[PDB]
């Protein structure tokens, strides 16, 4: 029935499903020491003990209890009720994890304190990976009609400040659900996926007083920014625009339609009970024109190239940043992948110089390092070491850990090693990451200049990009706070660099999985240099990249600057050439039709 | 139809109120009714009248006062009512060149007018909302129910399509305004109906379109999924079924689900399609490949003069003859005044070079008049030839005095929804005809559908006209395609080609080079070929915000860039002279500079 069934929503829900029916598994608490006698009295009330199942079930994060049923298939507590099919299963999780900024999310469990409740790993589990394994739990099992259903927080869309750890795992429940309705649907199952809005009392206020005294702004701005973002008004107790906050009762109200036969037709539907609210829901420009890159003039700059395990395309992205005349510093995750780009590299056509427009230049070779976001000691030591041997580090493209995630696109029949690869090493990775560098941002020197960190995803597998997906839409929220929440840190009196200054971070996403061609490799790099070495700021968090080779607009870029700037020189003038097959002539002929001239070969 | 005998019937128990109103040819109630009374329940709330068929705001209004006096019996006392605007027809199956102005092309299929069916269930359901905006009871509900192929492409359908859309943006200006009493207004998607008329439709099409038999209905079995339960396991995808989605919708119409406002109601069991197509503009573009020679641009304008004026200086500067066509009288001697002056009446190029094209031809246009309109395109046929490029203008600047829309009571925005919606649909049947009757191989057809700018208060009206323009489009440029290839249409005079239109909205940006940049994105999809694959387009919140560019046709220092990069430069007496100039145009290509004086 309901995941959090112990001092949870769901556990509250319990009083409903007993006028049509009975309120069965009721999932207790990680501890099971005290949850036994908890709520069982106030469960007894006004409900006779029946068939209701108010099981302590262990919701462990990890999937030791997956293969055991507990209620599910088989066995179970006391009773055969496993053996029977149940219609309804809710995807809750319940944890609001730590509360803090990207420079002191306690990433190990030394690191934590008494305000914080786990660690980073453990944080990001209990909102992504009881998710992902009570779905693969029982899969051939439920009714051939039933109904699954999902929770998140209306804020997955809406900055969030100091609640990464809230919101970039839950900025995945929503992907996750989106990847698996059409692999799920064909069995003839839906994922309504419905958001609780917040609900109004003493304890959202108080969390919004504390919330504007830490940014910094007068009282009320946050109640104020969130209360205007109100388009419809309430008709509690009539009045006139009372614009109260959502109500657990219309929660309940909308959350118990799940069970009747009327959900059938509902299928990914997006079910935001928060009531006229205009947000947009998903932030995007596909790539209209294609930029021209000969106006960056990123010299004089470092760019730590973090790539995991494809450096394939690094390499070439490397190089390609060279050609901006930029020194660079490629980190590698993988040990054994060091080598092979030393060999790879050590070869011309990747260390060659900085070629850019039409001529060449030293600038700086290529570094190698070895980072990994796995161990934060080693890897904030290393990033110290980068900063002795160069100075500050400000543009960081970022690229996902392993190449290809999985071998098979299925997230049914999997086994759970891959999964748990997955997790832990890509979105806790990621995130730890821009933990060392936010660290290296604020607790080092720095620049007056906005911070760049790209943030490439995985490209066409040739399949269901489920895990570029995850990734893509766990990035976004990550980034969309990463940047608004850094501006009032810039000038609030709380972190003043110890009288220090600095800057905030301006981090967009780009997206390369759903093109097929074979110039796509070059595009995706000119729009990383174009976004690095230029100055301009997109409002929009995700860019999405067009579906041909060359899109809406036919552009080849192959170094052709030149060609570039003879563009419309001399239009519509009809032009004769003599001889114009073979030496002078047919380059002027060429370069005059480039032009945009009308020209006449004779030979 | 048959959703609508589900909903009665539905209301005849359950403590509900059943009222077959909105009675067809002005009388239809008659011949609906008694039926559900034929139950045992409902003894007395089956209620039928006899409404008018336009239903007028007066004529609504004294509906409603008579339904909350009832028929005599109780009491006068206004209450909640049946809002739900399922009332409607679906208009004639007209083809994409041929559609039905005026009243006399009448055909046993086309039985409405091109205005008739703009207002079948569109204008009606606009003053349905006006006249609903005295006294309507607190925790009340209302929506609008719109057709699932309302983002897909369709064929011969365009006049259930383009007046079929905009209701979204009716919903959408609704939603912000009324919001505040406390009222809801949600889009509701009921899918079509597993029958055999749908059946067979599918299969008419299919022939229409003069494609193998199948591919039609692929398109609607393969990009969607099945997520149900019907024939236990293998649910081949069967489309939506009516009496799941009207049960639904009322069940959300009840209680149980009060103040959700979350809801789309997209029930289409998934297939995947965006609520919008459209993009950002995140960068400025670069007028220099843009070319029209040898090709003629007939700009559709109005009473903007100032805006049409700078259209067609921006689009001369690309050495192009150009047509100005003004919609309402009065204004063309304005306009000839105007542009008299050198300011206007002088071509330069993008490099600020002088151009001998052609000056700017004046002539008058009457969109909602035909037979007028359609000789003066013959006119300036036979003047110059065919035209090609046709940006399309809204009809005036600001469609009202007064940003609002439940206010009124049928007096501006029937000039609106009659002069701006349907005037659009006639000029593009005009235009359509005038190259499918004339055909002509080249390249495929543009015609721009640039939005009006923002003063204040935002642009509810231009939300409503975007709305049906990008479907307009959308449906168009499907139907064209298709249609290229047909050797049916092709043997019709010589060879055609299709059509390739978008739209510019410039409503959301408030500055002072919006007119500037729009300039640049209309010549820029004209003189170019670059191909679209998206239907709206959007500018930026923010012009120098995302990125600043300034063009007063600079084209040189756009050369001149990134010639000289990472190099420091020292000049003398570069203060005022050569010296200061080349220093300036040093900076510009990217060196680094020193001056001395």
């Amino acid at each position: 029935l309901i995941t959090g069934g112990a001092g949870n929503i769901g556990e509250v829900i319990t009083r409903r499903f007993l006028a049509e029916g009975a309120t069965v598994v009721i999932t207790g608490r990680n501890a099971e020491k005290l949850a036994v006698y908890r709520r069982r009295l106030i469960d007894e009330e006004r409900v006779a003990p029946e068939r209701v199942v108010a099981l302590r079930m262990d919701g462990s994060d990890i999937a030791q209890v997956r293969a055991g049923v507990a209620q599910i298939v088989h066995g179970g507590t006391d009773v055969p009720i496993p053996l029977h099919r149940i219609d309804i299963l809710v995807n809750n999780a319940g944890s609001a994890g730590p509360r803090r900024r990207l420079v002191d999310i306690p990433l190990e469990p030394s690191e934590v304190q008494p305000p914080d409740s786990e660690t980073l790993a453990q944080a990001v589990g209990n909102l992504v990976g009881i998710t992902w394994n009570l779905t693969r739990a029982a899969a051939p099992h439920m009714p051939s009609g039933s109904s699954v259903i999902n929770i998140s927080t209306i804020f997955s869309r809406t900055d969030y400040y100091g609640r990464i750890a809230y919101v970039a795992p839950k900025a995945a429940l929503n992907a996750l659900s989106d990847g698996l309705a059409r692999e799920l649907g064909v069995r003839g199952i839906r994922v309504n996926t419905i958001y609780p809005g917040p609900i109004e009392s003493e304890r959202i206020y108080t969390m919004f007083q504390a919330m504007d005294a830490l940014k910094g702004q007068p009282e009320g701005d946050t109640a104020s920014g969130f209360l205007r973002m109100m388009r419809l008004s309430r008709i509690d107790q009539n009045g006139e625009v009372v614009k109260r906050f959502p109500s657990p009762v219309d929660v309940a109200n909308t959350a118990v339609l799940l069970a009747s036969d009327e959900s059938a037709a509902f299928t990914g539907h997006a079910f935001e009970v928060t009531h006229g609210m205009e947000v947009p829901t998903e932030s995007r420009t596909t790539f209209v024109s294609r930029p021209g890159l000969r106006s960056v003039d990123a010299t004089g700059k470092v760019i730590l190239i973090c790539a995991g395990d494809q450096v394939d395309d690094a390499v070439a992205l490397a190089d390609t940043l060279r050609s901006c005349r930029a020194t660079v510093v490629i980190g590698f995750r993988d040990p054994r992948a060091l080598e092979k780009a030393s060999v790879l590299l050590r070869e011309p056509r990747h260390a060659l110089a900085a070629d850019m427009y039409g001529r060449p230049t030293m600038t700086a070779e290529a570094r190698l390092v070895r980072l990994d976001p796995l161990d934060p000691r080693a890897a904030a030591q290393t990033l110290e070491q980068i900063h002795a041997e160069l100075g500050a580090i400000h543009h960081a493209v970022v690229l996902p850990g392993q190449s290809r995630h999985a071998p098979s696109a299925s997230l049914i029949e999997v086994d759970d090693q891959v999964v748990e690869r997955f997790l832990h090493q890509e979105l806790v990775g990621t995130i730890a990451l821009a933990r060392e560098l936010a660290r290296f941002w604020e607790e080092y020197p720095s620049g007056s200049s906005m911070h760049r960190v790209l943030f490439v995803s995985n490209p066409d597998d040739q399949q269901g990009n489920q895990y570029s997906h995850i990734l893509r839409a766990a990035v976004e929220q990550l980034v969309r706070v990463w940047r608004h929440e850094s501006e009032y840190d810039s000038v609030n009196p709380a972190h003043q660099q110890e009288g220090q200054s600095s800057a905030a971070v301006w981090a967009n996403q780009l997206i390369r999985y759903v093109n097929n061609e074979m110039a796509n490799l070059d595009f995706t790099c000119a729009w990383v240099a174009k976004l690095l070495g230029s100055d301009r700021r997109i409002a929009e968090i995700n860019l999405y990249l067009p579906e041909e080779i060359v899109g809406t607009i036919g552009v080849h870029n192959p170094g052709f600057g030149w060609a570039e700037s003879l563009f419309g020189l001399h239009m519509g003038k009809v032009a004769l050439i003599t001889g114009g097959s073979a030496g002078i002539g047919g380059q002027i002929g060429r370069l005059l039709a480039l032009s945009g001239a009308h020209v006449m070969l004779a030979a």
